[PDB]
């Protein structure tokens, strides 16, 4: 299978490559990587790969210029040789469409994580 | 039957290409884009693509360093090897009269946040 | 993997970060990097400088 | 349809190409020319061609080096 | 030349040289277009439209 | 290591805990700088 999962807040990738039949990871940097170099990345790990592309559901192809972020959106299909592979678990939460309270889920976890760590006593370290 | 849709604040252009006989989607930026690599990213997309040409409906043509900002006000005429597709642009409206003060401020403290957490690659990346 | 080989590497973990703070971190990571590309915010920031 | 015509003691192939639709014809000469040297001539031709496999009728694949004498015995899926 | 020449890259010295190509080709008789990258001798052994 | 002999040189001679602070004192100064003013 293909499939997605969140390490250390990237995305890393888990797919299955047609020669040797055994898969690889791949770690790509979302926020300025394009579906060009991911693609550029696939034939560089395994040259044998001829046709390698990426469908949207509505079977029109994205091209080779949007950003990792937006293909990560919703799902989509990944097409080699000619085996095809789609897509689902990128696990969209945003259900919410909001503004104040998907911030607040940000300092719900940032005020959680400023308790445990005693960083006040680090910031008072420091400063003695 | 080139069609533009906006899709989270952006320009998608579905255009129909001559060898794989698919329709493919193109990602645009307003601003920082400009037609003259869109047609580059035309030309990347299919090899089988000859000529291409993009014009005003009533001049003659449009050159390159020319904005998708000033272009995607009108409508125009778009040309393939021996297709001449016509295509107006749906018209976004506003709401930065009342709700701008409160989306400018997320934009602002998104973006805030976002450079907080992107600075520390770059400042190594940077002095190296 | 040489070619013929399997050579197991063990390197000295130096990490030393607890595991319940780690996903919350990477929640944190995940959400202002997803509500970054949900509202464009490249290319309002890139309409100031215009 | 692609067909293949004996035009002066030599075979000539009409090909629909994806690119520009016309029908261009390759003659080739089946003391010299190869399989894979009339492949590469077809990618010259256009430039939208991306893939191109001669098969057998069965399954199998036909290689870059196979004379056109040995390949114009039987019929065959291009 | 006859045999080590191609009509596909005698025609691009045929059209280095003058002004007016928007349409440079050879077909056969019939409307067919024959290859760029066919011989010479394969060529004029028979008739065509230039 | 030259051929045979052998020269001895000697020449001249919480990475964590700083950036949640810094992505706490996002979430905190946009009320601070109006607790400040007035």
């Amino acid at each position: 299978d293909v499939t997605v999962v969140y390490q250390n807040g990237l995305p890393v990738i888990s797919v299955r490559l047609p020669s040797r039949r055994e898969r690889c990871q791949f770690t790509l940097k979302p926020i300025s990587d394009s579906v060009g170099v991911f693609l550029r990345q696939l034939q560089e790990e395994d040259r044998g790969i001829d046709r390698v592309a990426i469908y949207s559901p509505d079977g029109v192809r994205v091209a080779a210029s949007t950003g990792i972020d937006l293909l990560l959106l919703d799902d989509f299909k990944l097409v080699i040789n000619d085996l095809t592979y789609h897509v689902r678990p990128p696990k969209r939460d945003l259900l919410s469409h909001e503004n104040a309270a998907t911030l607040n889920d940000v300092k719900t976890l940032v005020q959680q994580l400023y308790t445990t760590l005693c960083i006040e006593q680090h910031q008072l370290n420091k400063e003695r």
